């Protein structure tokens, strides 16, 4: 049981090691699409690229693409959607594809500002009276409720076709608390805040991919859905020890690069994991 091996790798302080065979056992895909010139304004980080051939495409024929990774995760029959913070001008895009691939939850796990900069466009609205209009996208979305807790915030939001003028439920689940620097020291909230997230539905087969972002889509992102994955496959198979999350990070990684930036993050995903399951007893 990988408790054993946190142990070894804890006691030994081999974390930075373990991390460092990860990145050079991780795949490389082309990423041609993000790095045509016309979409360089698409994206936050120049070294943050979707694989062309997991990239989600938007339905508007002009340009279709937008800095967002589809993860399959075939055995745990789960699927997730990875992208970075909008832009100022890819707002319009990103609710563009929250509406095309009917999801039904928006993961976030930054504050808007931290580290004194940006991270993110403020992307949903602030009040109940003061809808966002989308316009080169034709969609329209206002705040329904907003119940604020001490670690993060869940908001139920209404977008609206203004095309067809049919209206979706979205869930946003805002964890609020991730520190400016490193990882939390307990997984405890994260956990809460993962089965909130599962107990909603958002990352139910009956709909469209939950869409999960940071900055960049891959740090927090990754520690997201390498839990849920983790845990879920633990329920699945006869055998728990059968599940390595070091094999789960690979499988994960051929679809986004880079998912999990810091042996910090992969240490904290370790100890989410380990504590998740002993909530199953
Ligand atoms: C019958 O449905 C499922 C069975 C197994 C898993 C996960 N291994 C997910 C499912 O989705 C509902």
């Amino acid at each position: 049981e990988m408790e054993k091996e946190f142990e070894q790798i804890d006691k030994s302080g081999s974390w930075a090691a373990i991390y460092q065979d990860i990145r050079h056992e991780a795949s490389d895909f082309p990423s041609r699409v993000a790095k045509l010139p016309k979409n360089k304004n698409r994206n936050r980080y120049r070294d943050v690229s979707p694989f062309d051939h997991s990239r989600i495409k938007l339905h508007q024929e002009d340009n279709d693409y937008i800095n967002a990774s589809l993860i399959k995760m075939e055995e745990a029959q789960r699927s997730y959607i990875l992208t970075q913070g909008p832009l100022p001008n890819t707002v319009g895009h990103f609710w563009e594809m929250v509406w095309e691939q009917k999801s039904r939850g928006v993961v976030m796990l930054n504050r808007v500002m931290e580290k004194g900069s940006l991270k993110c466009a403020q992307y949903w609205p602030q009040k109940e009276e003061k809808e966002m209009i989308f316009e080169d996208t034709n969609l329209k979305l206002t705040l329904i409720s907003e119940d604020i807790k001490s670690y993060y915030t869940v908001r139920q939001l209404e977008l609206e076709n203004l095309t067809t003028q049919e209206t979706r439920e979205i869930l946003h689940f805002h964890y609020t608390t991730w520190p400016d620097f490193g990882v939390p020291e307990s997984p405890a909230s994260f956990l809460n805040f993962l089965f909130k997230v599962r107990e909603s539905g958002s990352l139910s087969p009956e709909h469209g991919p939950v869409v999960v972002h940071c900055s960049a889509g891959i740090g927090r992102s990754g520690t997201f859905c390498l839990a849920d994955t983790c845990l879920l496959l633990m329920d699945k198979r006869k055998d728990p020890s059968s599940v390595d999350i070091k094999k789960v990070l690979l499988e994960m990684r051929k679809f986004r690069m880079g998912l999990i930036q810091t042996a910090d993050q992969l240490r904290f995903s370790y100890l989410a994991v380990i504590e998740g399951a002993k909530f199953i007893m």
